């Protein structure tokens, strides 16, 4: 149902370049607590990078599990992750 | 509100392509258990004939009513429809 | 955590575009009631203006608050806007 990647990112000066949404203080899907990128902006390292997708649920930021957090610390997470930022993401597979 | 539309697939080697959320079980947007289609697949056969839109969510496969099923049944109804898929969709009307 | 901006259209024969969900009858996201913008119509006025984006939560049309209506008060409201139509829209902002 799912595939799992791991994607390793340089923040630069441009920065991460993605947006998020989620968290166990407001669920963005159901009650599927997850933190889930909503947009990846062009220039951004995510963007340049290429293998970040919209949808695609972030679970691990370096060390930091995030499967089941606050949004606020997500953000925490993703901000002291420092310049190179290990994402262990997961997304659906499609129908074939 | 709505428009409605049938396409019909040919699945081929390349797969329909797309992914879907949603059902009964665990509701994609609020209590709405719709099959919706969450990406569509480069390559793909929903890409390939091009009408199916990323939202559209899917009522019916072949002879097989998923308005109100769990993921798992849409899952199923996808698998088991064959080489040609009969989709009948239902996406929002835009706003003019 | 957000960014704000102020869109106005010329709505002219293509019409505005855009296509949306939400509201206090049926939130699309979480307990939000919000108007959002869940897809952007080529050809439209959004989408000639260029600035309105997938996401983007409508606030404010013209002089209507809409941050807390029904679904059916926003299509209203944007209906009886006339040709000019001013959006004050709030966006996530990305991570950096
Ligand atoms: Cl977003
Ligand atoms: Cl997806
Ligand atoms: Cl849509």
């Amino acid at each position: 149902e799912f595939e799992f990647e791991e994607i390793t990112l340089e923040r630069g000066n441009s920065g991460l370049g993605f947006s998020i949404a989620g968290g166990t203080d407001n669920p963005h899907i159901g009650d599927d607590p997850g933190i889930f990128i909503t947009k990846i902006i062009p220039g951004g390292a995510a963007a340049e990078d290429g293998r970040l997708r919209v949808n695609d649920c972030i679970l691990r930021v370096n060390e930091v599990d995030v499967s089941e957090v606050s949004h606020s610390k997500a953000v925490e997470a993703l901000k002291e992750a420092g310049s190179i930022v290990r994402l262990y993401v997961r997304r659906r597979r499609p129908i074939l």
